[PDB]
């Protein structure tokens, strides 16, 4: 064989690889060790981030073909059983006026639920369709990397044949085990996530739209606290519970329970079991190896980050390696890969650890114990209906508790947006980093300094609304300002000719292509209207002058070098 | 010939309070000197406080059906035509998602777009449906009180009959030339606007929906002329502040921008108005209402809406005190809560008008450009030059400051701060309003505000704290812990002869604070309570269930009520 | 290697056999030559029997989520161009009123646009997801049939490996020129379907949706005629006309002129090029070798048959493989695939052949050769609004030329739905053929009549509608009858014990688990409430019993066994 880069690995991560590399002309084989794409739903949130990159490469329409929207999403319910009386509930996924508005402001996409079951395929798929080779029943075996490429092993399940394919990059997406990882001697960290736990989950089928329809949500948790996931409103299903476990028809007795009710028709489908050591990896990067995915942050789904930034580190890598392949980039360019993404992995592992931690309060307010009894908990119901000014203390207590838990279930918007990347990769542009103004993990703030993503807000392109980030993308850096601003265009195709890299600029204004109708441009970008910003194929800001000034002009070309290893 | 409420107007503010009184079991004649209801489109911004009372009376399901929604209203143009080029947009009728996030935190309901020439029909046969007597073509020509009611002379325009109708009261909902409240010797205060002029208006029909249907308004104006929908996207009507020919489509057809597309000129009319608001609506058994004793632009849409408000005051305390339950000082506090809200709508509907000038000073236009200079600002502000980009910004700040008449006046729509004989204070100090009081509303529970918006539960499913309340009564609102409110209710609802339900809200009961917005919003203790009148506006707060604080229910009722 | 069926060829006769063989529990080997599902959209009329399948194995649901529906394809334009003047339309994809009657009283299901490359990698994930192995970039070469089994050759593109598998069977799905058709010697006939003609088509992009959603369809033909199809309204397309061809950006000019406009932007996508030697294979079946799809029938897309017949021809076979591999049934069950499937080869590539006929007289109505210049176009154009009698029997002879084109765009429901069954797996119940009371291709008539398929009615389930073909189907063997042929329950039990056979009865009624709420099952079963109906795993009717009589229930087991070939 022979490839510019092998892909192990075709979940998340790969797959996104995969499509990101074929869409900009690269060879790419991706393999799979398995027969299909992941039989379970598994990762089922989808945020505004990975919404944003199917939008760039087109396939947003798809995900919200088969997505559950926002809209079904919103109504946690804590309860005794699902057919029970409830707790309270809380407003997950931003589902609050306030928390949408925040939401809806950050970004032009929107959380949905889509589960892996669904996600893989259609983005293998694509991969496939866009040129990238796939391969399942296919298991990477190990390589030995050399000074122009590195050649692997692999072993064929179908021929039972044996092979090497010849590289010039690897990717690690190859998940919580990854061999990959391994092989490269990738340092890990931040191991103690409490003594290594597992879960048990159990998928059904059952029509429980008469409980769910008149408050719809996502998740359904019960007070040990076992969550009722809806794979497909609302006919299907999934039990979590928190734990190699074995399980018979006796799980249908378990389902009957958690629904409070033994009336619907149940079908109980697969029974699988999870188990993490929570770790991130101190670096993603080893000579010619680049590993990414659960390869590289391995948690808790506590706040559904790992899908999400397993498929940013893919975005982040993607352009990267095409440049470099193509000798329009130094492979130092590839540097920044690390720098950029390492601590977003050891951040989310953190971030979602630490979310466990909001649910012992639950059980601490109603005066629980860890693991209650069935008339120690029918207690704690009774305590709760108490006319008493104890029992207001007391309902204050569990409706504090319960709102904490929300920065595990939508309310962590500064987690999922707020990336700040200091790297060659972005030129500085000397200003001092500004601040967050509010927390950082609950509240997103948009910037316009290099290092941060393209803030968005809606222009209009021929009277008809298009966000900042529709300009952007497509494997190529873009240029944004306006009127004033027009040297830029010229600086921009110098710069472009001589270094034999396509920069398109965009001039916001009146009676141009794309037009800052309702001024949210002039507002959010921090600078003159003859400022421009320099936007990485990844969405992020690379560099930013405040005025189309000689020495503004000037400095592009020392950016754009700079940020290529040139 | 014998009612016990004669009103005078079948508008808004007087088809609203028929509508209401006959809800509650009162006798009404409601007349009108016209044939039908208005026969124009005129207001049709329905805010949320209208919406509310709708709802109260279950009428709001219906309204929405002949509304257009909030989505459709958002896009504010402001262009040379409509088939030209936009010199840019603002977010009206609260469309950016922030405005949004505050308005739905505000209420139940919501902005709708619906042409007062369906909503007085709607309301004029529920009038009618639910008890009141309506009849039109007859004209109040006078009355005469004494000490015992009133005796209005009627002229009939289908008989030429005249006749007169005994009343225990009267309403004044006559209109912006009230003849009920100069005969009332209603004072007013002006005096705004330079010096009492009108504008014109021309209905047309057109299908304009490709120029409307990817940036859906409510309205687009070019440069002063509006370009107002009243059915998307088919039916229209063009507003600027005399005599016109029917062929007067010319104007038309250069509004729009094109004349490729049918058009089909409706009738013309002319609005005039003489700014002014009542000091006082009320004279001893005569209580004004409406355009009567507010009148003012159009600038915010205020007025159908705060109209309609002043109909929702006085109902139900006509009726308590025409039961006899209420004393008649009672009635005292309509002008002590309606009056000030009168002269701060004008107020505010004037000062509006003050934000559109700059927009052609940053076009650095003439007040009235001419011909060539409409085309040559255009090009300024086209002008790649650092000054062209200062005109361009110029221009926005202009722009964005035109919203608060155009859906940024939250505050001043929601904020209602009644002082009177009628709110029984309970002795903490005014809070203030946080952030400014005109586009941003502040919830506040303090006696004389209206009782804010959360959801609860009933059977798992969302229930507004307003469904719990009004209704033509009396609601008290507590939780577990305030269990004893409901006895202390029970008690003073007998010695006094009101109804007063009491709502223990919480877990297990027949409302639940699923969310535990109710514990956030109340602003006391669980064992607290808050008494909503009729009209949703709380009258009493009690902080806990001490006995020194069941006590004070009593005599907070009474104080109420007079008695 | 090894497999039970190597399947050779990925599209929809080879996606949709591995999902069915897998959902068996039957081990299949799917490959296919190239990198990807399919490039283009090609097929894209999805009838009622293909969405009936989708609905059985669950992913109609899927299916309608990416598909435009039935009310956006009812609009034929034909037209000089796109924005230029109607000739007139008419009523595809049966939109007129009575025709979307016979259309809904016909199947649960309905017409639905999905272009092959979307259709493609939703059924192959599903194969792969439900245990079949899948393998592209596997390039079949020949194999050598013995006594037990095949043994046949695959050349590996990533690896450049050669090998061998061992089967039981070969389902030879390789398209229109079936390399396992020629090794299997297939006899082939009808190829004299008028001198070989090709097509050639030309995606683009462009939004053209002012021209389009004011008349919602399919389809916009211009008069050489060159076809506007929608990929996906109103932003994707391709154009047709008939015709290895060359074309550049000269084809931007061809599409604006098919526009009739040049002033929306257009988007120039790929160009291909069709060509198809009009055949039907009068075998399909050869020892162990079983082709099917376009290797069997290949022909114009006149009425779209093709996909969906493909899709038919792997339901038909895929239980009667599984069957037989599971020793449950004789191998000479198999022959029935041949006598019930390759009479629908004939039929559909002739049907789809007479159908290019409807069209000329159109050009002869208006007094146009076969090829008109625009000057020649131009004049048609103003004789047709000439005020005189002879500009009536012009404008009347126009109408009645494009009225006649319907029966190839949606008007042969006949031609979908009525499939008559003749074979071993029939067993026949003594009463002679009934007839079509009306014409046989353009309207489809319900039988309940042994070898047809089973008839759509709607019956309720928890007052809830199902259809009488969501009772049967599965892999499995239904008998419907009623409350008064109870005795059917215990003979279906004794036949399926001793014939180790799975065969679901239903007993449908009131306070039954089905109820024939509407009535319309009486009306619809010709016999008796006593009666049964015994329906195949796929949806075919292959015994009719008139009642519950001794010497009916005596039958049901002679005709298993005989159905069986036991
Ligand atoms: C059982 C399970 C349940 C989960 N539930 C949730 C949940 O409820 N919520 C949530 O937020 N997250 C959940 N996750 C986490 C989740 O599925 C992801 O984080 C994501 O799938 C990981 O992305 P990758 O693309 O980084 O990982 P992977 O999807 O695991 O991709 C790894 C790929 O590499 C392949 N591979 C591995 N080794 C080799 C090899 N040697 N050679 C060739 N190929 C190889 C694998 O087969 C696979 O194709 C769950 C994970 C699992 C395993
Ligand atoms: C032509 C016109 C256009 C308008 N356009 C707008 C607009 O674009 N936007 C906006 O926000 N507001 C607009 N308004 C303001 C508006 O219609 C209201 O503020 C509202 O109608 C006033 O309510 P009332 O119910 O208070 O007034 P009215 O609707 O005028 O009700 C008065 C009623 O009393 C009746 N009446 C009067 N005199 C007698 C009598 N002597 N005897 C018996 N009955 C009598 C009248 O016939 C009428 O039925 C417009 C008003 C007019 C006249
Ligand atoms: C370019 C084109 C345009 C078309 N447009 C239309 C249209 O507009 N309307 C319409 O109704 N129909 C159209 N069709 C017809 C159509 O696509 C089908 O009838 C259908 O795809 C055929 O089904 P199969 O599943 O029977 O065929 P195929 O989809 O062709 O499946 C054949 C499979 O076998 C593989 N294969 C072939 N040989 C080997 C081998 N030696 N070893 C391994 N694998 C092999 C192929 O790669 C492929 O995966 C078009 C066909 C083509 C080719």
């Amino acid at each position: 064989a022979e490839t510019d880069v092998l892909i192990v690995g075709a979940g998340p991560a790969g797959a996104m690889s995969a499509t990101l590399l074929a869409s900009l002309g690269i060879r790419s084989l991706m393999i799979n060790r398995w027969r299909s794409t992941s039989p379970g739903p598994r990762s089922h949130i989808i945020n505004q981030r990975t919404m944003e990159i199917l939008r760039d490469i087109g396939l947003e329409e798809s995900a919200k073909s088969l997505a559950v929207p926002k809209e079904y999403m919103g109504e946690h319910v804590y309860a005794t059983s699902l057919a029970g009386e409830e707790f309270g509930r809380i407003p997950a996924w931003a589902s609050h006026p306030q928390a949408h508005a925040e939401h809806e402001l950050a970004s032009p996409s929107r959380y949905c639920d889509l589960p892996q079951l669904y996600f893989e395929p259609m983005v293998v798929s694509e991969a496939a369709l866009r040129g990238a080779d796939v391969r399942f029943l296919t298991e990477y075996l190990g390589h030995v990397e050399d000074q122009d490429g590195v050649t692997a092993r692999l072993l064929d399940h179908v021929s039972g044949a044996e092979y090497e394919v010849r590289a010039k990059y690897i990717i690690g997406a190859d998940g919580a085990h990854s061999l990959v990882a391994q092989n490269a001697g990738l340092p890990f960290e931040g191991q103690m996530g409490i003594g290594d736990s597992g879960s048990i989950n159990i998928e059904f089928s059952a029509d429980l739209s008469s409980l769910c329809e008149h408050r719809k949500g996502d998740m359904y948790w019960m007070f040990g606290v076992a969550a009722l996931r809806m794979i497909r409103p609302w006919n299907k299903w999934i039990c979590v519970w928190g734990y190699p476990e074995i399980t018979k028809e006796e799980a249908k007795k378990i389902i009957h329970e958690i629904i409070g009710t033994d009336e619907i028709p149940v079908e109980v489908g697969p029974i699988s079991t999870w188990t993490i050591n929570q770790q991130y990896a101190v670096r993603n990067t080893s000579g010619r190896v680049f590993c990414m995915g659960d390869a590289v942050h391995r948690h808790t789904p506590m706040g559904g980050l790992g899908l999400n930034t397993s498929v940013q580190d893919a975005y982040n890598l993607a352009w990267k390696l095409a440049l470099v392949l193509k000798g329009t980039a130094a492979p130092t360019l590839l540097d920044s890969y690390d720098a950029e993404r390492s601590p977003v992995a050891k951040q989310i592992v953190e971030r979602a650890f630490k979310s466990l931690s909001t649910f012992p309060p639950v059980f601490e307010a109603l005066s629980l114990p860890p693991a209650p009894t069935e008339s120690e908990m029918a207690e704690a119901l009774v305590r709760l209906k108490d006319a008493s000014e104890e029992g207001a203390k007391r309902r204050a207590a569990l409706r504090k508790a319960m709102d904490a838990t929300i920065i595990g279930l939508g309310g962590g918007h500064g987690v999922e947006l707020n990336q700040r990347y200091v790297s060659r990769a972005v030129f500085p542009d000397g200003t001092p980093d500004p601040g967050f103004v509010r927390d950082q993990e609950f509240f997103y703030q948009a910037s316009t300094r290099p290092g941060a993503h393209l803030p968005h807000v809606w222009l209009t392109e021929n009277q008809r609304r298009i966000s900042t980030l529709d300009l952007c993308g497509k494997g190529r850096f873009t240029l944004l300002t306006g009127l004033s601003g027009a040297a830029w265009k010229h600086e921009a195709e110098q710069v472009s000719q001589s270094l034999g890299i396509e920069l398109k600029v965009c001039v916001i204004g009146p009676g141009q292509e794309f037009v800052d109708t309702y001024g949210e441009y002039a507002k959010i970008s921090e600078i003159g209207e003859s400022g421009a910003l320099l936007v990485r194929p990844d969405m992020f800001i690379a560099f930013r002058a405040k005025d189309a000034s000689r020495e503004g002009l000037e400095q592009l070309n020392v950016a754009v070098k700079s940020i290529l290893g040139r």
